[PDB]
């Protein structure tokens, strides 16, 4: 799974990049 | 992000398929 | 990245599963 | 599938970042 480990909010996973996945935390991962 | 359509429990995401990953409501995805 | 290792044909990426390509013999990997 | 676009040469796979592959024309993609 290609996920840039750069710190972003979110509330689903298309506000995060690549194959980053909203997780539980609000933030990407 | 390619996670199949399979009904799996985990705890961690190494127990998931392909990219899924553990969600904390206890279920791959 | 995931590519399930299902024999198949194909001229271009879409002709192929998941995240396979479409590799010089004329098959997906 | 998340391949950057960045220029890179390869002799293999494992030469290529993310899920780039090494197309035999001798560059990532
Ligand atoms: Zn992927």
């Amino acid at each position: 799974r290609v996920c840039p480990r750069i710190l972003l909010e979110c509330k689903k996973d298309s506000d995060c990049l690549a194959e980053c996945v909203c997780l539980e935390h609000g933030y990407c991962g």
